[PDB]
């Protein structure tokens, strides 16, 4: 019975997604519970900051939420070593800069600086990146040590996202290594349509594909020039990040 | 059926530590059963707010950024501090703004004017510059070291009154004591015949995210009027800043 | 105790009255002896609702114009509108504007976006091009013939992107089609990989405050999502313009 | 017993002047009644547009209000035959401009176009303006036929709003000449501490001073040279204006 805490998180989860407010009543009535029994539920919430109750009694989000991202955000030191320089390069390209954090045999977004323009791709902190499809992610794939990379093949399927989402682990290998040519990669709407980018790595101590770096925006502007500028700027922060991580 | 108790009293243990902890040692400080703590464990790495790492113990989760961002990026403190405005405007009947920082500039993001109040040409959606007002200098005041440095180095700061600092140096100086002083007044320095006494909001981080001010004919502006009008401006900016985790 | 009821009708006559009327008049007309008549009429000049002329016959009064100017100066489109807005985009997933017109350009008030949604860089109070957006071209259709014709005599028709029009000649039959359209389409003429589709909402007097959109990436809008998403634009962009008195 | 309509429009103005909104329960307690009864009030506003409720029932000003002073301003067609000279005014001079109709021994305000910057005068349309301490007013005084005229000092007082308040009739008169000559007039603080303004007339059909046309602004702006300036364009407008009105 003790799963009430699944009932818990579940009617948490959908007030945060939740666009607009939502008051006892309605929540009550989306969980098949009493009014009674639903303020058992909110009013911890309430109290624990997670969600904040209106003048109206209608709830809305809690600042709690902002606080935790903070804190586990607040744990990856890349994240304030990069930072900066992602703004610069956001600056000096004009184009939507991600930091992927490698995960495993994935990816997580760790920071995002937007461009100028909004671009036709969902991307936001927490979530999570195919270290295939994606620019930083290949650059990542493209320095772990073979071994580790023997397996990721091996196990991580290659589900094709759009006609250009790569399938076959021998043209992803080979692909990966023209990538340690270049130094960096390049997503030709492989991850998403109508979006290319262009990444580079950061190593840490031991030379490790710890991180992602990428420019990301609307496959119109990644030119032959284009793509050589941003993979410019992107090495170069990336080295200059990349020593902060003990390299 | 207060173990929702217990659950969030484990999630924000688990957050707020800089290393790690088992599932043996979650049940042994929180008073329960190894197999008791596995269900809040195994919940809470259920909805992604924990991760077990190869050694077994747990860190927590990405989905707190997930939420953390998707939640900051559609926090409202205007539908969070209208109230508290229109409050601020019954106890002063001085018209009332809030101002949203915006990097270098600061955003109009409500405004409260009664009858008696002097009607103002700010609306909504306008651009305030951070150096020649009360709130946008109480913004200054309180931003990071860093980055105050910064907007000093890069911030044009025009004449567009005879009051208007423009020497960064003496500016500065203005934040120092708008820091210590607990508040910011602008001296007719953004616009003529009109002061206005300034607050900060702080986030849950001290971070001045946004300001509340009182504008009004200068001469209405004397030294009691100002300390008098300031109190009622934190007062009302403590409690927004606090439902902001403050 | 309705006689609420006649008070406010007798003063609904007047104000949409273009001549005047004396007490008797308002008592024959709304059935009623001549003393009763004056009793609603005394009250009216009193409050100042109403005006006395020299020859005896009654005028509307000045006041209705401070009452008129006050409450229109604090009237918020957004705080009426927004639950609609938030309702579309149950409705539709895709993220949604509300833009309010400032003259030439338009003004973001107001914006809706899920989690499924494209994350947008347009927030609160900022400038919105008119002629490169479906809000701002709904707003455009329908401005004023002087005031349209004005604003392509000044507007800089920018090439911001490939589909942008910027020949005011070519807007003009943009206009005129979304005029009799009933809606407005952003194949990506705003920004690259992005389309909008947006209706205008009204005001008592029929004039174009705002307009509300829908935004996603280009390839989702097909043309029967189009109608799909315009439908649901009008739908809930009638009863916003009709609680605007539309 | 019926001037239960006084209650009415009491109840009425205080939402129209409030800032924020309003629940039934408020009024009810603001005006000794009721909820049941405030409701009887309540829902007539409401079906009548003068007020609009809340989702979550409180209330706010409607539309109605705003329809109707439309509607008196409809009356006034010197107003649309002004307003746009009046926007140029601004536009060339970046101060605020008012527009005051001749009403008896009072102005009232029929149009304002604010400048780029806030002044700290408190002025709104409907609102009456003394003619005397007022530019546009004197600038009308000046031309009430002397008859009218010689009633208006003896009857009106001249209760000094500021230290620069004419309070004596026959410097009013002469002022009022000096203002026959020049064309124009001038608020040196006369009017409202802080603000000086510039003013020129508006004739009708048999020339009789039916309007007031005024620059407004800190008292810093007005030099002697600006004062030139602004009553430069002032009379070019009014001109203009007066033209129309049949004159
Ligand atoms: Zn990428
Ligand atoms: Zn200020
Ligand atoms: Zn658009
Ligand atoms: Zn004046």
């Amino acid at each position: 019975h003790m799963n009430t805490l699944k009932k818990a998180f579940e009617i948490l989860d959908f007030i945060v997604k939740n666009p607009g407010d939502v008051s006892v009543s309605e929540i009550a009535e989306k969980f098949n519970m009493s009014v009674s029994n639903a303020y058992k539920y909110m009013v911890v919430l309430e109290e624990k900051g997670f969600v904040l109750r209106k003048k109206d009694k209608r709830y809305v989000p809690g600042y709690k939420l902002i606080e935790y991202g903070s804190f586990v955000l607040r744990r990856f030191n890349i994240r304030d070593i990069a930072h900066d320089h992602l703004v610069d390069i956001m600056k000096r390209t004009g184009e939507t800069v991600h930091l992927i954090l490698k995960d495993g045999f994935e990816g997580v977004y760790i920071d995002k600086v937007e461009g100028e323009q909004s671009i036709p791709m969902v991307s936001r902190l927490g979530m999570k990146v195919d270290l295939y499809s994606t620019a930083s992610g290949k650059s990542i794939l493209a320095f772990v040590p073979e071994k580790e990379l023997k397996e990721y093949l091996k196990i991580v399927e290659l589900k094709p996202k759009t006609p250009n989402t790569i399938t076959n682990p021998r043209v992803l290998k080979r692909e990966l290594e023209k990538i340690r040519k270049r130094g960096y990669a390049v997503d030709n709407e492989e991850n998403e349509i109508g979006i290319m980018c262009v990444g580079v790595p950061i190593f840490d101590h031991n030379g490790y594909p710890v991180a992602g770096v990428s420019i990301s925006g609307v496959a119109r502007k990644f030119t032959e020039e284009k793509i050589e500028e941003y993979s410019d700027v992107l090495k170069e922060k990336a080295e200059e990040i990349s020593r902060k991580l003990g390299y």
